[PDB]
């Protein structure tokens, strides 16, 4: 198989306020997307850290997308239903076509794990194709994150990405 | 956990057309979603019963949305593929938001039950937020609404309430 | 248990080149969709076949739709994530309702296919209603048919054709 | 021609506010518009004034849609793009069909009244059929619904009522 | 200037029922068409007539769109606001693009005939792009047909071909 | 009145193709804008040209967006129904709320003008809002940006920049 190259965004508004004031943080998350991504032999190429805003986030994938060696964009963060949860709604929206069964897939897989169960419902996270690029956007979850890079991402996105392309 | 404050709506036009008669009803479904609720601790603050008319049903959705105390509103009735269902049509207009999983993840648990399995594809049970409102549309069965209940709402509906309000 | 009126619609690019060209074709799936459905019981009373085209994809459609007798329409081919794949874009848009569980539910079933798994993300197998007629599109894949068939249509396809025409 | 029922909705937060504090308002907007309707020969059956609140607007339009005897509901305010204008996304929503050349054709009116000209673009006064009743939901603006009325509901909403019905 | 090709299709339930008995119809507006049309140095290479039924209008369309020789396909009726007018509704979901200034210039022109003013906000005649082709739906009326050809179509269809071929 | 800063886009493959050459461009439509800007006393704080390509418009904006001293994004380019014509598709994703009556004011008063007449129908400019920013997509053609600036984006800017911001 390929090695893929991806650029890894995480939207965290408390995360970016300490960047802001140059305090340490940590990224769980976003630091298993890009552990396991080089673990399975693809490369990242980069990463951005954003607010909860609409603008901030709009701005993160597009530098993403205008990068021609980018092949996959993950993000990490924003996608429940929480109040200031806008992920889904910016980004989705740009897709040139949905992938439109990786929320419900991923709903599944979720509903499967003991400590998630019914709390499946409350995700929207989400996948689709903008160019010849795939882009998932991934709850903030360290657990969720994990669950659909070895369930869902790592075993299609080579042959996704080979389709998008053909 | 907070008792939380509930409205229930059944959508039935036999038995409405009985109820402008005042001849005697049995709700089986209305009635399993008042008792599994009073069992769990929650309090039952309105009901009404409405026939599947879009002025009638929209009605009885904005009497319950103008009540401040009321947290949760159920449905139950007219979300499958009978000509005259119009439940999930009519009130997803309502939604500020849809909780786009609901759908899905009621269909997987659904499809697991093997009195009903395939039958899962013949639903449209769904779920919103208006306001700092929570909105589940069942089926008419009663046995889809205990599950609905048991599995999806009880367990979910309190962090759900207190997430769409932080 | 009625016997129901089929249609058939093979939609692959190759194989429509080689009609053009009087050459032998081999259509798999349409094979296996005829034979389950005349071993339960059913009648084929038409077929065609078509390329990844969507003024051709449409009046494959009406043709079939305008067969009085014709109770299901079922095509084969162009749901996935291919460029060339059109058909689910071209004929979700004819619905008068779509049958939304349908594309969920046939990616569970696909996802517990211990040979599919994942994979399961990557259709977009739809089904909806027309008029009086119910209209499954499913994966050119043969193992995919079959188990649409076998799993979601056979079973259930006599009550939705009754329900719709309630 | 026939004598047709209205009811008339105010939609303005400082007017609503002050009927809270029993204090006196002045709707120069909803008494042009019963003023003119009445001249007109027909009737005003109810009336209702309610703030820029997504709740409280859906309950003024079903209490006026769940009166048989009324034919048309008239709005007036909110339909611009004050950050508070609410109105035309809260109600559009709920039509069966929108009327869709009322937006467009207002503006056109509109566009042509020397004080307006361009300022045209920024409402979007629309108009819509719910059951067999008619909805327009006009600007804030006494000059305004002064011209919706005299230009576009007075000549043509007896044929419309009578098609809607036919 | 190019002579085009135009294929012309009449929407009446009452001259359709009289086909079918072999009565004569008198079609004035499909006669009007056709008439502009050739007066104009364009060729009429079909022609159907089909009443007020969605799988009727969709099979009337695409067995014109399935003529390569077809530049243009020219609709009149149903695209007001009777209950049984489904023109746009049914053929609007067809396009590849809507042409969506067409709508609101149409009833700009419509507005300016002081025999139709405020009457034009009744209409949706609309056009789009399907394929290579160019499909104008257009009113009933006899007098908004001449209109729509006169001051929209003859002049702008040539370059209109010519751009979505380009 | 207030001094505004602009932010003007030009979408065009061939200038942006001797752009990437460095070899002389005449961006007419590009310096139209600027010039009437700055006559009328605002300031254009940036500029950016981008051919006709989906990733390369939306980086295009989204810089803009990112600038907070931006008040208004004006393009030009890509608005009609040439095949290569994506700028309103694309941007119209971004809009929080689109200025729905932009689109066809401007195809009234470019129907006015009598180089223009029924050619206005061919045009899909449009507006919308982003955050506290204003957003208008222009035609490629001088006279119609020319039209856009003098007739509706000068005269109405100013009020409609602080109706969004109050
Ligand atoms: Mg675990
Ligand atoms: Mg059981
Ligand atoms: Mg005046
Ligand atoms: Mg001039």
């Amino acid at each position: 198989p390929k090695s893929l190259n991806f650029y890894v965004i995480t939207i965290s508004t408390s995360r970016y306020e300490k960047l802001l004031k140059k305090e340490p943080i940590v990224d769980e998350s976003g630091d298993i997307i890009k552990q396991l991504l080089i673990e399975n032999g693809h490369k990242i190429i980069g990463y951005s850290l954003v607010p909860d805003d609409k603008i901030k986030i709009l701005k993160a994938f597009t530098d993403a997308l205008s990068i021609d060696e980018v092949d996959v964009i993950i993000s990490t963060g924003g996608t429940g239903y929480s109040p200031t949860d806008i992920t889904v709604e910016t980004i989705r929206k740009l897709f040139d076509r949905e992938i439109e069964g990786f929320s419900d897939v991923f709903r599944l897989v979720s509903f499967n794990d003991p400590e998630v169960k019914a709390a499946a419902y409350l995700t929207k996270a989400s996948a689709g194709i903008i160019g010849k690029k795939i882009v998932y956007l991934l709850p903030g979850s360290p657990d969720a994150v994990k669950l659909a890079l070895k369930e869902l991402i790592l075993p299609e996105v080579g042959h996704l990405v080979y389709l998008v392309r053909s």
